[PDB]
């Protein structure tokens, strides 16, 4: 069942702009806290021309802070989990598409994805590697025929420190027939560090009700 320490192992496979790239890694986290940590590897295609920001949310909502008597969609598609699919439009015309899939092993999460980007401006802040973190942000989930449905305004804070807005809509579909959730909102924060070598990224979510 879920544990308040779980693992997960991630592999991505991806392509930004006509360049094909492999990142692994491993990460720790509370569930029922909504708190995780991961660290993460180019294994293919390095070093990354682009921001490493733009695939950082692609890298799972069981682990979120769901209230107790909200019903949470992620931690009862366990154990045989869920995948979504999810669109990114960047507000400098920039638009990418990600998945994943979330499954269990004996050691954990499996986490499976992919990333496409293939028309990140040349001389854009993506493509000159000037992401630096996103802002917290409050995602919108809305419930509709066994899935959910979310949606986020995101802003990626670059070197200099100008924004770069982009709007994230996902579809979240578990394999089975779960108790559905009500309309409601995620608040992440994300974080990411680095190092010459490793990626780390921290990530906080909160389920909140409306109102």
């Amino acid at each position: 069942v879920l544990k308040e320490n779980m693992k997960t192992t991630y592999h991505m496979d991806g392509s930004v702009n006509g360049h094909y790239f492999t990142i692994e890694g491993e990460g720790t986290g509370n569930p029922f806290k909504g708190q995780q940590s991961l660290k993460l590897r180019v294994t293919k295609g390095g070093p990354l021309p682009f921001a490493f920001d733009i695939l950082s949310p692609t890298f799972n909502r069981v682990f979120t802070d769901y209230p107790e008597d909200m019903p949470d969609y992620f931690k009862q598609s366990l154990p045989e989990g869920y995948s979504w699919e999810r669109t990114m439009m960047y507000e400098d015309g920039a638009t990418a598409t990600a998945s994943a899939r979330i499954s269990l092993d004996k050691n954990g999460f499996v986490h499976k994805s992919t990333f496409h980007g293939e028309n990140f401006p040349a001389n854009g802040p993506v493509m000159k590697k000037k992401g630096v973190n996103w802002e917290p942000s409050s995602e919108t989930i809305t419930p509709s025929d066994g899935i959910l449905k979310g949606d986020v305004t995101m802003f990626l804070v670059l070197e200099g420190g100008q924004r770069l807005k982009a709007l994230f809509q996902t579809t979240y579909k578990a394999n089975k027939v779960v108790k559905m959730p009500p309309r409601h909102k995620i608040e992440h924060r994300l974080v990411r560090s680095e190092d010459g070598e490793t990626i780390q990224l921290q990530e906080h979510a909160v389920a909140k009700y409306f109102t």
